């Protein structure tokens, strides 16, 4: 059986669902399950990371012991609520004495801990923090997200909407501070409070949020209300850290009294309270003292938490890897990842001339005899590397799209063969792509064909808006001709196409229909550049730098210029002044008529 395990390294996807997937065994223990998933992205501190199982509903928590077997930890918990209302999450417990400072020779683990301990910070306190903090705070994330966006850009109305009201600063501030401030005066005081955050890059970003909650947030430890004692049970707060290690403090603030180190733990025990209560016995026997110390803990659970954190502290100080408790092949841990009228058998295909690459797979040509009707030329697209997978179910993915779509300038899907390796054909656009096909006719072509060609793109593109869906890359190459007087749309699949982009898309990573528009600008003019490149010899921090002064591609010679006006209302820095993608299909619709009649 599987397992579902939640964390914190990031994803192109939405925080609350970053998670892995083990196929793990009957003997595995939790120690294979954290091994294989911090193996998998390249974790360097193993050490530190624990696994801590909880209730939706429930606030409580309960902490895995390294050496417990998966299998008899379902049995257990998965007998008392189903495996549904279970959650599963990785974490750091165990910080290095110099924990910041080593997590920066390793890239994960800090990020992981950053993400885990920002999680925290907005779940836990960020309402209730002070308002320069928060601001402070927030702005780091901003700065360290968007990497590739430079410094002035939130001095930009068109930009900070795009946060405002697209992305929501709720992914970066407290529902409290949003709602206490008027928006046009939040405007302000964040391009204020970014100032200072401005040349920071990802790393110095995190040291800096750090560095800024440390003071009125530790997550530099944890506390337990608690009784020390054997017999004259006294009450403290016990603090466990890395520079401290166990410390009662009591109090108020104040100095905090250091106990013992981790070091120094010979063993550890714990039993449920034998006494009148509930409460949870804890007892370490330490470094030469004949003793036990022992802790009394409001409840079992506790003092199995208790426990957990403490073997970490040891199983870790001590370069160990078995378990510092005394107690009262299958363990494979595998990582993997979560229908069809238009069937086609393999054996009614032949299999032409290769005829376009893929970082994926080949593209080739093809006749295909279908049994009632007769012989039709085809594209194929294949698949390399079929075997593995989700590779084969993201390739395949492509297809389940395309058979959404019909429309007469859009690729046609014709079927799939759903055996490795997967197949997907779909019609072959004869005259081939865009680009090619006008260099070649660069003077045989009349201009209410070029534009004829824009008219059609828009067509399709009016359609995939009017579906809400966006392409992501629009460009001459992604354009094929299948006739002298009709092209069709690309690719529909899953090194930046920088040139052709919107500058949203360069800064918040944001691709909209929007988006789509600028892109079909710049295609809309390589189609009357008669198939150039737009900026040949500019490398890409010219152009985003260019674009954010404000110059545009120039007017292509013979450009009505009604039309190249047109170009420039798709170019327009902020993504809501751009046209619709109807209302560009009605303008060129005109401005063609008007050409036909010359
Ligand atoms: C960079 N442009 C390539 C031109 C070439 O190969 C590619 C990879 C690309 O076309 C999107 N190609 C596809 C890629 C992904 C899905 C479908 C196609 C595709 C298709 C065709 C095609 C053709 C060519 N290329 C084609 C295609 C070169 C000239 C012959 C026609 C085609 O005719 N139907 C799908």
């Amino acid at each position: 059986r599987v397992l579902k395990v939640f964390h914190y390294f990031e994803n192109s996807s939405e925080p609350t669902t970053w998670a892995s997937i083990i196929r793990h065994g009957d003997a595995t223990d939790v120690r294979g399950i954290i091994q294989k998933i911090v193996d998998c992205h390249k974790v360097k501190n193993v050490a530190c990371y624990g696994l801590r199982l909880s209730h939706l509903q429930s606030e409580e928590v309960h902490w895995l012991h390294l050496d417990m077997g998966v299998s008899n930890v379902r049995e257990k918990f998965e007998l008392a609520h189903p495996p549904e209302e279970w959650k599963y999450e990785l974490r750091i417990r165990y910080l290095p004495k110099g924990f910041l400072n080593q997590f920066t020779e390793d890239k994960p683990t800090l990020n992981f801990f950053y993400q885990q301990v920002k999680n925290d910070y907005m779940l836990e306190i960020a309402d209730q923090v002070d308002q320069e903090i928060a601001l402070k705070l927030g702005c780091l994330e901003i700065r360290r997200s968007y990497g590739e966006m430079r410094g002035n850009a939130l001095e930009k109305k068109s930009n900070y909407e795009v946060l405002e009201k697209d992305v929501g600063l709720r992914r970066f501030f407290p529902k409290s501070l949003l709602d206490s401030v008027k928006a046009k005066t939040l405007r302000k005081l964040i391009q204020q409070t970014f100032r200072q955050f401005a040349n920071l890059n990802r790393e110095e970003s995190i040291l800096k949020f750090f560095e800024i909650l440390s003071p009125v947030y530790r997550f530099d430890k944890e506390c337990f209300k608690c009784a020390l004692g054997s017999s004259w049970i006294i009450s403290v707060e016990l603090a466990i850290g890395p520079e401290e290690g166990i410390s009662y403090l009591t109090d108020k603030g104040a100095n905090p009294t250091h106990l013992a180190d981790f070091n120094q733990v010979q063993t550890i025990q714990y039993s449920n309270s034998e006494d009148k209560d509930r409460k949870g016995m804890l007892q370490l026997k330490i470094a030469g003292a004949p003793e036990p110390l022992t802790v009394t803990a409001p409840s079992l659970t506790i003092a199995e938490n208790m426990a957990d954190l403490i073997d970490g502290y040891c199983r870790l100080v001590n370069g160990a890897t078995q378990s510092f408790i005394i107690r009262p092949t299958d363990d494979y841990a595998e990582i993997i990842d979560e229908t069809r009228d238009y069937e086609i058998q393999r054996e009614r295909i032949e299999l032409g001339r290769c005829i376009g690459e893929g970082q994926f797979g080949d593209v080739h040509q093809g006749i295909y005899m279908s049994p009632e009707n007769p012989a039709m030329a085809v594209a194929i697209k294949t698949c390399k590397n079929c075997t593995s997978d989700s590779v084969r179910e993201k390739f395949l993915q492509e297809a389940l799209t395309m058979r959404q779509f019909d429309h007469p300038h859009i690729v046609k899907l014709i079927g799939v063969i759903t055996e490795n390796p997967v197949w997907i054909i779909m019609e072959l656009c004869t005259l081939g792509e865009l680009r090619s096909f006008l260099q070649v006719r660069k003077f045989s072509l009349d201009l209410a064909s070029l534009i004829l060609y824009a008219y059609q793109l828009s067509t399709a593109l009016a359609y995939l808006e009017s579906k809400r869906f966006v392409h992501r890359d629009i460009a001459a190459r992604n354009v094929l001709v299948s006739a002298t007087d009709c092209v069709k749309l690309g690719d529909f699949g899953l090194k930046l196409p920088i040139k052709w982009m919107a500058p949203e898309s360069i800064n918040f990573r944001r691709f909209t229909s929007a988006s789509d528009v600028w892109m079909f600008g710049v295609c809309m003019w390589e189609i009357l550049m008669h198939g150039v490149k737009p900026f040949q010899g500019v490398k890409n921090n010219d152009v985003i730098g260019r674009i954010e002064n404000g110059e545009r591609l120039p007017m292509p010679p013979n450009c009505p210029p009604t039309l190249y006006s047109l170009m420039t209302k798709c170019w327009a820095y902020d993504p809501s002044r751009r046209p619709r993608f109807t209302e560009l299909k009605a303008q060129l619709s005109t401005i063609l008529e008007e050409e036909k009649l010359q």
